[PDB]
């Protein structure tokens, strides 16, 4: 019973890395499009990792959220 | 019953690999445009540059959450 | 029984990291848009911001609808 | 015969999982393209917000017809 | 018997988990445009919102028509 | 030998949902960019769209055409 | 022997389900393009748009033309 | 044994009804943009749909010549 | 024995359909191309559709190279 | 035994369809661009189709030489 | 047991006709793109034949590697 | 036993190697838009470069970060 | 055993099939963006051109690494 | 049981392969658009292509990297 269970977790912890490529896939874009404002202009330099690639860090951790399903399975 | 909690093991380890693709995606997508962004004004960033630590780390963040969770079963 | 029952969690798991992805996308999208948004004129993030929440949440509510149906099975 | 079943809704569940991903895309898109049109858009914007909802709704609306397929698998 | 049929269901309603991805996309789509377009022309504009609903209906509608061969089988 | 030819059926049914995804993407993107052309300019009325429908109805049709074959064998 | 050969009958339906995605693409593509030039151009539109029915039809054909293969076995 | 090969026909017809899909995305897509082309000048009516007719049929062909593989299996 | 082999045969044309999607585009894509280019003026018409043929062919030629594979199977 | 011989034969030409896919989109490319190059200028071409061949044939070519081992097998 | 090896050896032949796909991707883009270069006339003149060797060569030799790999087998 | 548990991580090893190829072709793109940024812009932008390695780095380090959970199995 | 060994080298060899495909695809990106580059400067430029060969390397290095692992078999 | 082991290491191998294909994509990139900035600038040269080998052998590492791991199974 518990090699099916096992099997469970240690799929269940695979799946997780399915998810971390979409990923951070979306937090490059944030980052690369916000530094690209704050060449424009003095305030505008620096704004989008700022504050917009802080949204793609935010997924990371949801990403992590991600890896936290995975072991909390085990 | 080892045989299958094993196999489990196997793929919850594959599948943290497919995570790291996609994550790798984003990544390259936010550099790719932030070195477009700076090339265009040199005094600017700072702002950026924070910016993009902003975004650089929450990516790198939520991919060891995941390595993470993939440990924390074993 | 368990056995069938185990395949559910094992699964139920994985296609939480379907979910991500589809959404990991969109956000990093988001982000970068707003950066640039932001970068011309002061008042950004206004009106703006707005219809941003909006849509914001439009997406993480489908993402959701999904996380719903994820953790349902548990 | 419960077995089975139990797959049946289990499966009839993971169905909303991949709805998300596609959903969760679009959503995106449509949120990055607006707040590009909005930071055009000054005394005429706000009729908009009035389409924004429209379809925000028609998105919103699917994915949780999904996400009430999940629970209903449930 | 009721393990064929029941892997039937199940099947059927996952299959409208695949409707809602597509579905989902395009949405989006549409409503991107659509809040351009309207920024575009002042006297055209508004007279647009009607074609947001138009499409943000459309997209709403085949995600709809998934979560309602999903239920049809229950 | 019903628990079968029910499982064929069943599955046939699924992949009418996959025919759904490609025509629901393009759908949406005649929509979202006409929405904006009939915004611009005023022109002469009710020319357009008209074409919009004829599209947009031929793209349904064609998924219904499915769902039409998928309950026929039934 | 009849529920196997049957199966692939059934089967050899729902494989013309994959047809239908393909088509739809196409289509919605010269719908969208045919939207915008029409727009530019009020000759397109009552003219230019009728060649669009040219086109409207050849995608609906091919889409019933798979239809056809569809019940071409029975 | 005549069974098996029997559905190995079956199927066989019917997935050469997923062809039309791929091929239909990429004929609509050269129409869209020559009803785009025309609605330029006149010469492409009778001269660019010229071209029109090439494609439409192309497709159509390529359609048929599925439906001609599924009929040539009953 | 025939009943095998037939299956083989079977598979092995199916898979003529996979290469059809690719050739089948870039063959509609000279096309496409051509009707646009073909659209800026009337007079130019005579140098060009001498590649086009070459390229059209080159095309063709393959998609028939592999339905000949195909035939040649069974 | 013949069976798999069968199947043998029946891969041998069939993944010698995927070959197609990625072939077809290329030289889909080469002859686009050269249809556009051409509208550009009208006398120059002569210099071109010289190369158009040139493509148009390493393209039919590559397209055969798959279609040749598919039926080489035979 | 040679029935299977046989099998095993037919298939790794097939999959050097998924390779030739994948390089006819980027050969018919190099092509293209000198088709038009050269029009452009920028490098049009005495340059256009000499890369498009260079690249229709890298092409052509991935997809005999793969044919190599094929003949290697027998 | 221990035969198919070594089979298992033998083949999740493998498909870490696919992961690897999708990270290179991320942090390729950021190293081209940066050598082409800097070559146009005004002073030296050193800088550029300088997050070129950036994103190079980080690229190639979630890759290895995935060869890593790769053999931290064995 | 030896039954299983021998399709591990089957495998083992094919796999260094799917190297074909990305180098294929990859080395096409380089040469196709300096085939532009230097049609615009034929004494100036060229830098890139020192840079394929970076890269033209990197390519051939991992296609190696392949086909190392294919003459291995060997 | 050797002979399991055997064609898991066999594959093992063979699918850091597939990562080449990735890789192949990515390095091509960073090398297309340094080719470009480098044809800008004599400035831009002779520092430019300084980091296309850089680059280059960034990539060419990691790709060899897999064909380590690769053999490093045998």
């Amino acid at each position: 019973n518990p090699l099916i269970a096992a099997a469970s977790v240690i799929a269940a912890g695979l799946a997780v890395g399915l998810a971390s490529i979409g990923p951070g896939v979306g937090q490059g874009t944030a980052a690369g499009q916000a530094v690209e404002g704050i060449a424009r202009q003095p305030e505008a330099e620096g704004k989008i990792r700022g504050t917009l690639l802080l949204s793609l860090a935010f997924m990371e951790a949801l990403t992590i959220y991600g890896l936290v399903v995975a072991l909390a399975l085990l």
